[PDB]
């Protein structure tokens, strides 16, 4: 029958199609070209992003050394002030170093007029302290008369062209935070020399003296925001080429999916009517090609990411996160799709089919063990949280347990529990039981069962 | 027979019971609701405890920076004095910083009159040194005339309202320890702003200069004890709801267990008399439902923990350890009990039954390997203890070996043995043999046998 | 026949022997008692050794802080002098701190007259510098006129009762090392208070300024040797009890081995003569009991270790290493021997026999993989040795590779190779190939084959 | 037939050949001797290289402490200057320490006249700064008038026999780097005393103040190049012996390969003509001996490495990398070739054949998983690169992922992602999904499938 022959044309391997009709498999070549071009585009994007990130990080480190009093490398998380004098000296040192920046900095930084932020009236530096509107606190008499309104008092500082901030008085009893805003603009000379494209950076520096905890310890932070700007192509052409290749692949895959859907409809209308027997939904799902779904998803992701990258490279978006995520996911998807080419040979198809037939039982076992994992996570978070640095937050607990079951950072956890004793022998004994039981169970039973499932699936595939 | 039909009603799946009698499985819904409510209660308790712990830790760090002379972060375990001058300066610095606390601290701390402890006569700070009653020690002449009575000499220090301690003279040759007791009370402003509940903390600060070792090195420690106190609801209602749900679940499960016991009694009295044949204890154990035992245990633990949490949240107990342990264990138990729902489908029941039938042989192999593990622990503790930081105590030895068999911190152990050489080539050679033999055996035979046991159990389950 | 019945009495389980003759298995009870007593003795010995080691280590740390100029904790391996002034100040600081020790030390240390060592003429401190007899070295003119004779010039320093060393002049161009010898004696007050046994320690302190490398960097070390001495029982009785129990067990096991040998001789003389057929050596080996060999070995080791421990506890040997090794090995052996009791039940015997029948093929595979492991060790040592801290010595290379195959410290090795680049791209590429190939092979083939061997042995045992 | 008998002589085991013809297997003894001699030569070479490397490293550390202002151990990667004053003080300190080296150094270092490098006119020290020809940069006005020509301005410094550099003025706005070149020569006294061979080292010291990044932070580096020179045997004889043994082994193996090729040619010309049937290429490959190929490769590598080592030991090449690589590869190859001896016994041949028959499917599975691994590498590099220190470069990403799949440095990666939050919740969520999916897949499916493949191959070998 015509339907039988047309269905036989479907599901044949590309080699069989070439034997039957002598049509060159140009779709396969197109997909290979797509893999190559998307990988090249991702590599170039990554190299440029690496350069930009390195420049930003080095400038931020230089700013930290320039403006933070007594700063040392590797102490960002513990850098804090503990006395009123320390806070005053830190703030004054930051402002003073700002005021004499041209004659001390190794980098060519230029002041930005009006860069003090929204709280500045055109001054380059803004020194703002925020405190509660009314903050009469009396721990001795147990008085908490508090007005939750926040009051922002700012001091405007301007650099000399070509000292009222010294009279700053803090409100420690009701202080919330102290912030310093200013902007510095410079030129990336490596970009000037190498790629001849003049990139002029603008760093927005924010120094925070955070007292939101009101715990007597005020951490000190320095953060930067960068605005790239051209200051008075092969990449764009390659991006256009990538977009065109992805669009062509998407069109071909969509047409193939439509043809498969039409063939499925013809088969079902023939079988339900001429033969009378009703067919199931699995017979419908057999007609779809999951590889084509993967390909169209990768094409859509690549097209969106390439549009975003074109916008970014023209200094218009500066939103690298979403574009990078899209491009990386698309590249991963195409490199996974290479498995379809690998599946056309039975020797590789044995292993691929072993994985495919093992997947359902593996997922079921994952569902079975997820509840035990979650119970252990909750118990560890609630009990060992106050006493263990690795159990402070639920995500941290999950990461610690996942590392434990894979044999990483075990003795560190045990020694952390041992050194402080947990401030209670009962807590220490519970931690011993908890860790030993969890590691023993998840390593010597769950992993072994995963291995057993995979081995059984391989045995079934090898001996049908 | 009536007994046969009633026993057939027992052991049927919930779906079969619904088919037979059309009774909605409301016990299952009750257990799901119980899981949800206990998880929510545990999450809320954990968040509040996290806030309290963070506040306490930050205040303790601030106190360490304020009162410990030359203190630096990350040096608590090595912070010590080595000369008489160092000890004198440390003590005097602590007291002096206490006396000028209001004008230097970033936190609003208030003095506590009469907070010097039992050894104070109403003074805020107590500076006590403890020494032996008679301590004439002559290492040159080998004289050890010692009276083991301890003498406590205290100095009372009071802060100014709105210097005799400078004449302190120590008895180094017979000194036991020097301690400083005082209390500071403050207000948690985050609690004031966010949850509007005024919490007034009271920190009991104890600085210890410990000379109990009499080894010429005196470690210096700072410890704090916190007493939370309200200073002049949804949580309680949710706790009551959790208690009621757990009580209802406990009642239903106990009634089901009683019905099962009655059915077992009827079956045994029918079989032993009418049929004459004596039945075994395993036939008795078959009639019990282990899931119901787990559920009633979790209910009891949750009820006790919720009562303790209600007491704690009213500022009456301040004993978080036991309540947290009970709540975490109950949450873990219910999340494990979810496996009973998972067992009603044969696809998941295959894996669950594989684990169940593998458990006995796994336990037997654990018994077999425990003696070898203990022998290795004892040998390592006795030999490598004097030369390895990881082998100082038996629990430390067990943790190190358990980490070793799971492939963690191996090269660190080897390098620790190598760097010092063990001060003997014989000890180094023994350590090489010990570590290599232990790791090789336990990784390449014991773990492989665990995998083999699990695989065999899975093979038996898959092919009955 | 009589021989058949007597041989049948041999090899029966203890339960079968009890059934046959009604003889209480008192040898088993004796061995259990032996296990208990040796474990208790080892635990007590370990606790006492822990106390002694802690005291010695704390005193050594105090000495390092007292006598080493600018010393900081955790910098022993890098503590060195780099200029002539630094060396002079270090030596002078050490001697000056020695001369004013009583008025600065927190520990009660007494001077030891005549403790300066062999190079002192009765003075308490000896300051000796060693240099070549003739050391005219001219790097500019390439002159190496050297007399390898070493000349020791000493300066005698005596503490005041109840400054010529300042004129010390070094010979840097030919200097070998500078050493400082003195002794301090003290009293362990914890021993005085707790166990009432007066222990008077004598520390031999040696400070070394080593210039044997002649590399312009002189490391500085402080080492101590301790001589314990009583200064003007249950333990001994328990040691005697342990010795008696071990001797009785040794006698019984030797008698049993002799009886087995006699039975083997009777069987062989009957079979070779009456039956004519010649029997093999495996039939001889079947008659021996390996558990009895283990027991007699453990008894001999325990007896030797207990004699040494008795000698040590009387302050006569001070050689803890050999005694500790003997005692630990004996304890490990008896805890392993518990497996014989475990073997009397078939459920545990299944696993034990699985291990026993897997052992030969496991050993053969170990022989197969040892040559590859050794080749990789040699290649890594010769190539990556100059560029990797983990490949400096052959034992270090072996430890690093053994940790690598067990999934420990992998990224650390990779990052160490990456950070310095190996000072050559060829070396970096070779390191990449070397590490990837080694880890891949040994993890994904060798370990899998070990698992396969164990699984096959278990399959053979389970299905005979 | 004659051909059948001659082919039967081929492929027989050495024991069978000895039985047939009584010829002593002297080739096997020659190969054993070769293994021994190459291992001994490699060990001696490694020991000498260890001594040289240790001397060079110690001298470099001494130079770093002598010439780098404020240098501390373990801070090479972060050592940098951040102000103009800091750079000036660092440069001046380096030059000043050079000028007074004889009276401060602990090592006997001699000045080298004319050692300032190509940029020196015979002076011992060269202080050169490099800057752009025209470097008018105006970040405020966005001006980048740049002439990419580099201008090198040098200052010549000469040590006193038996201060114009103080007037050095830098061009920070256009500075590229500042370098200091000088040479110091010394004598290795350990070589003088121990092996009596006078080795006179010449260190070329280069201090770099790198401003190529133009980021306001100037890293400071010290690098040394060493030229060994004899200054006014058993090793050579052993090298000659090794060369002769390798040449003899190569000749014998080549002759055996030629004989095998001739036998293959005779067999093919007989079978294709007399029998008519055409044979395949696998029948040709069966006649070759892979062990002989391994042996000749190892012989060639050893001969080349020994020639290079002979050249090096005469102070003529100083290129240790290539020689070490060749020697290590040859030693690894011969230690692998020991497996051929192991293959002559069927008990070991079982395991060896298991590995051999598992190799093809293992390679196919590696090809299958390589594409997924590469996709994950690309995605991680592009996304987590800006936010993770472990994902900066593609090789670093590959090393991190390879360590992750083997259960190493997992929690460190998770905590690195957690601590900074990735500066975006979307990036953090993506990192969670990425890491969890990658680790789960590669550990619980890929490794299990490798184990299953090995187990299946072992099952096929065990039960033919
Ligand atoms: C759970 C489902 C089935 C899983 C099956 C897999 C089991 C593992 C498989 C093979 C065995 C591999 C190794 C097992 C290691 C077990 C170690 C147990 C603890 C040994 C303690 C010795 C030190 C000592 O004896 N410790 C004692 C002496 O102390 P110390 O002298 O060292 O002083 C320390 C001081 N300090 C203040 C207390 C810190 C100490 O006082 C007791 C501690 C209690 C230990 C808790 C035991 C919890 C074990 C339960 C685990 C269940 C799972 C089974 C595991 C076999
Ligand atoms: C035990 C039950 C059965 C278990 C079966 C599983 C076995 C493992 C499976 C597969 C093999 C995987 C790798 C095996 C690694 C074995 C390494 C052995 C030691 C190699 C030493 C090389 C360095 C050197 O040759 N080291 C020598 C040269 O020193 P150096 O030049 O490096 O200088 C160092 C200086 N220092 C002062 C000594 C520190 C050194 O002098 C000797 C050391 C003795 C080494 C002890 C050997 C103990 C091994 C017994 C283990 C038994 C279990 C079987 C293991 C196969
Ligand atoms: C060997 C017997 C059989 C064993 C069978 C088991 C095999 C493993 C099983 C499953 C697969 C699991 C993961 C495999 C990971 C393989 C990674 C290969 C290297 C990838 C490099 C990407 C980074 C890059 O592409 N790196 C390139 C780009 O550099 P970059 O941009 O990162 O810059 C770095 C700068 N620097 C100065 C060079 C440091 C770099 O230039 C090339 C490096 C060469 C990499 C060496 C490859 C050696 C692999 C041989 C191993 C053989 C064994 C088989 C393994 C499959």
């Amino acid at each position: 029958e015509d339907l039988r022959r047309r269905l036989k044309y479907f599901f044949m391997s590309p080699c069989d199609k070439f034997r039957a009709k002598g049509r060159k498999p140009c779709k396969l070549m197109l997909q290979v070209v797509k893999i190559l071009v998307v990988t090249v585009q991702l590599i170039l994007f990554g190299l440029s992003n690496q350069l930009v990130v390195t420049f930003r990080e080095e400038n931020t480190i230089a700013f930290r050394h320039l403006f933070l009093l007594g700063y040392s490398d590797g102490s960002d998380d513990t850098f804090a002030a503990y006395t009123q004098e320390q806070l005053y000296q830190a703030i004054f040192y930051a402002v003073d170093q700002y005021l004499i920046l041209p004659e001390i900095s190794l980098g060519r930084y230029a002041y930005v007029r009006g860069g003090g932020g929204p709280w500045a009236n055109g001054s380059a530096l803004a020194l703002c302290q925020r405190y509660y509107h009314r903050g009469h606190v009396d721990p001795a008499n147990d008085t908490f008369d508090i007005d939750p309104r926040v009051v922002t008092d700012c001091i405007q500082v301007d650099p000399p062209d070509r000292a009222s901030y010294k009279n700053l008085t803090l409100k420690f009893h009701k202080l919330i935070n102290v912030t310093i805003h200013f902007q510095l603009k410079t030129i990336n000379l490596q970009s000037l020399i190498n790629n001849e494209i003049p990139d002029c950076y603008t760093f927005s520096i924010l120094i925070t003296f955070d007292n939101k905890a009101h715990s007597g310890r005020i951490p000190i932070r320095l953060e930067t925001k960068t605005h790239i700007q051209e200051c008075k192509s092969f990449r764009l052409l390659f991006d256009v080429v990538v977009i065109l290749t992805c669009s062509l692949s998407f069109l071909l895959c969509a047409r193939s999916l439509l043809r498969g859907f039409l063939l499925q409809n013809e088969f079902v209308v023939f079988m339900w009517r001429r033969r009378g027997r009703e067919i199931s939904l699995w017979e419908r799902l057999e007609f779809v090609n999951g590889w084509y779904i993967l390909l169209v998803t990768s094409d859509v992701l690549t097209i969106s990411g390439t549009v975003m990258k074109i916008g970014i490279e023209a200094k218009n978006l500066a939103s690298y996160d979403v574009c990078s995520i899209l491009l990386g996911t698309s590249t991963l998807l195409v490199w996974v799709g290479v498995i379809r080419y690998l599946t056309f040979f039975h020797k590789y198809n044995i292993l691929i089919a072993t994985l495919r037939v093992a997947l359902p039982s593996v997922m079921r076992f994952c569902c079975c063990v997820a509840v035990i994992y979650l119970g252990y996570c909750f118990c560890g978070w609630i009990v060992l949280g106050p006493y263990h640095v690795k159990f402070r937050s639920l995500s941290m607990v999950s990461e610690c347990l996942f590392s434990l079951i894979n044999g990483d950072d075990m003795f560190v956890t045990f020694a952390a529990m041992q050194a402080q004793q947990g401030h209670s022998s009962l807590v220490w004994l519970f931690s011993q039981l908890y860790l030993y039981s969890f590691i023993s169970l998840f390593i010597y039973m769950v992993l072994s069962l995963f291995i057993a499932l995979i081995t059984g699936a391989y045995d079934t595939i090898k001996h049908p």
